[PDB]
């Protein structure tokens, strides 16, 4: 439709990350606009399911969600062209020297921005399924935007993140907006700790056992009670008893 553009009009300058699925490049749309280019390495999938991500983005357009600009799907290397996010993924950023020197003020803001984009997705009636700091991107103005809608659904190459996935989603395959709320609470842990792996020292297997036994991550050092209460809320066993992303955005804006 109005998303196909001729290869010509895209210049790939510098590589930003290799996957076992493709590359991400910083580039230019006809010299004027800085863009990111998601490369598909052929044979890996699914020159379609690679595009499922882009197809989903055509519908999901909010300011705190990475914006699609265009696609190139006619020659053998397929591209997804999006808004370029200068500071990379939220995970990477929080771990960098610069990220290590941002105080809670901005961390809570990061957190609340993500809660905002998620409040759009709930409203829109979608689920992300793969919500975590590595799937949040940061621009120059320190804006957080949600990316990677590979697993996003309206109700395969895939691999949902065990340590981020709600217990009823693991055990009964039950993915809902409320399961995303669980994932968000884990993303709060990620933010607070400056990009530490959840459940340090535990394998996916362990975690999960331990979840079936009512285990929660104990309150972490350098995390205020009120914040941990928000985390604890997102982890309520009963999915129905977890907050909405609107309540999260409200409660998060109220730290001052
Ligand atoms: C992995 C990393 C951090 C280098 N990365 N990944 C993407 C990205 C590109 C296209 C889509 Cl469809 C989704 C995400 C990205 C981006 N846009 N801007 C800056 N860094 C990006």
């Amino acid at each position: 439709p109005a998303w196909e553009i001729p290869r010509e009009s895209i210049k790939l300058v510098k590589k930003l990350g290799a996957g076992q699925f493709g590359e991400v490049w910083m580039g230019y749309y006809n010299n004027s606009t800085k863009v990111a280019v998601k490369t598909l390495k052929p044979g890996t999938m699914s020159v379609q399911a690679f595009l499922e991500e882009a197809n989903l983005m055509k519908t999901l357009q909010h300011d705190k969600l990475v914006r699609l600009y265009a696609v190139v799907t006619k020659e053998e290397p397929i591209y997804i062209i999006t808004e370029f996010m200068a500071k990379g993924s939220l995970l990477d950023f929080l771990k960098s020297d610069e990220g290590g020197k941002v105080l809670l003020p901005k961390l809570i803001d990061f957190s609340a921005q993500i809660a905002e984009g998620m409040a759009y997705i709930e409203r829109k009636n979608y689920i992300h399924r793969d919500l975590r700091a590595a799937n949040v991107l940061v621009s120059e103005s320190l804006m957080c935007k949600i990316a990677d809608f590979g697993l996003a659904r309206v109700i395969e190459g895939a691999k949902f993140p065990i340590k981020w996935t709600a217990p009823e989603a693991i055990n009964f395959g039950c993915f809902t907006i409320k399961s995303n709320v669980w994932s968000f609470g884990i993303l709060l842990y990620e933010i607070v700790t400056y990009g530490k792996i959840p459940y340090p020292g535990r394998t996916n297997a362990d975690v999960m056992s331990a979840l079936s036994q009512g285990y929660r991550m104990p309150r972490m050092e350098n995390c205020p009670d009120e914040l941990y209460d928000i985390m604890k809320m997102c982890w309520k066993e009963k999915a129905e008893e977890r907050p909405t992303f609107d309540y999260l955005q409200s409660v998060l804006d109220d730290f001052y």
